[PDB]
């Protein structure tokens, strides 16, 4: 059983790092993501190539 909302980032010394980095790096992905789907075709041209 999991509490909600409790993504492991406050325990212990290796995991929790790794957790916090981990969400912190796919924020940055959804950022990044977010940020690269302003852009509708250089990517294209790029996948073409």
């Amino acid at each position: 059983p999991i509490a909600k909302g409790d993504h492991g980032e406050g325990k212990k010394g290796f995991f929790g790092w790794f957790n916090r980095m981990f969400e912190k790096s796919t924020h940055h992905y959804t950022d990044s993501v977010g940020g690269i789907l302003r852009s509708t075709g250089r990517y294209l041209v790029l996948y073409l190539i």
